[PDB]
């Protein structure tokens, strides 16, 4: 357990902001992780050798596709681990141990399409889960890994200590669903203006966790523009692919989808900030303070958007 990891300088000081961006170097994603649970949850928490094991068997369920793939996995987590180091007191040794692995863990097999195509397509996972279909077959996944020959990163937990954690995780996973995210953020709002926000309240927590794993899930739009701007050809990637596959079905796509649309793609992020990234982020910084860098950052880039939709780029 001598064995700390060390960034090189600049990622060393360039991680503990919200806005870092993990590179493009594939190989350093498990240190970068190793690096965040180490100083998140401690040196202790884990066997080594048991969460390097469990690491490469996440990156290798991890699909190649344009977004929802292992540089998306540990981004969601960074912003998690900036969020953690951020409200230190705030969560339990578990939730920190849980938080993260959950975010590594969240979009795992991921095919790059929506529930909705899922459904539409009539996919096997569709019979097996009518909803948050995707978000049921990561936590699913997760289980599996967990239960490889030297992959129980969680064999040192009580057996009581063990089913929380696995409960924290699969809260965690199908709250990045963004369907439940809307009721789950007016709940917030109404319980945090009204007073009645409790965080010795389990269902009060669960609720607070929901908010930010849809916080850490949408971070791209929280980083620099350069960065949010490449994210969001990498999302429009996928979201015209799957328009494709609609049009495939004899469906028309929501224009989001279409890429004959792109014209209407800076309008269509104007929407989305507005909709989902400015409330999340807003709702989140009410309830935790020192997130308030997401909301500034996300707010810079709607402002980044407006300037393209006026041709000032
Ligand atoms: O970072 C993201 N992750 C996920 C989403 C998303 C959109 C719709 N449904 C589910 C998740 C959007 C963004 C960023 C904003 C964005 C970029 C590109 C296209 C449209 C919106
Ligand atoms: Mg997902
Ligand atoms: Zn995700």
């Amino acid at each position: 357990g001598l064995m700390q990891f060390t960034l090189p300088v600049r990622l060393c000081k360039e991680i503990e902001l919200f806005h870092f961006d993990i590179g493009p170097f594939e190989n350093m994603w498990p240190g970068i992780f190793v690096y965040m649970v180490h100083r998140s949850c401690g040196t202790s928490c884990f066997e080594l050798e048991k969460l390097c094991r469990f690491i490469m068997s996440v990156k290798k369920n991890y699909r190649r596709v344009p977004y929802h793939n292992w540089k998306h996995a540990v981004t969601v987590a960074h912003c998690m681990y900036a969020i953690l180091q951020n409200n230190h007191t705030l969560f339990t040794d578990l939730e920190r141990k849980g938080l993260l692995i959950a975010c590594l863990c969240h979009d795992l097999d991921h095919r790059g399409f929506s529930n909705s195509y899922l459904q539409k397509f009539d996919h096997p996972l569709a019979a097996l889960y009518s909803t948050s279909t995707m978000e049921q077959h990561h936590f699913s996944q997760t289980v599996s890994i967990l239960q490889l020959e030297g992959h129980n990163i969680f064999s040192t937990l009580s057996s009581s200590e063990y089913e929380q954690v696995l409960e924290i995780i699969r809260k965690a996973i199908i709250a990045t669903d963004l369907a439940l995210y809307f009721g789950n953020r007016k709940q917030l709002e109404e319980m945090y203006q009204t007073g009645s926000l409790n965080l010795n309240n389990q269902s009060h927590r669960d609720r607070v966790i929901g908010l930010m794993m849809t916080a850490c899930d949408l971070c791209s739009v929280t980083k620099l523009w350069p960065v949010t701007k490449l994210t969001a050809n990498d999302i429009y990637a996928e979201f015209w692919a799957e328009g494709d596959e609609m049009k495939k079905l004899g469906i028309q796509p929501i224009p989001m989808m279409d890429r004959d649309k792109k014209d209407e793609v800076p309008q269509g992020q104007l929407g989305f900030y507005n909709a989902v990234a400015i409330p999340c982020y807003t709702t989140l910084t009410q309830i935790l303070p020192p997130t308030e860098p997401l909301l500034k950052a996300c707010r810079d880039n709607l402002s980044q958007w407006e300037k393209v939709i006026r041709g000032e780029e």
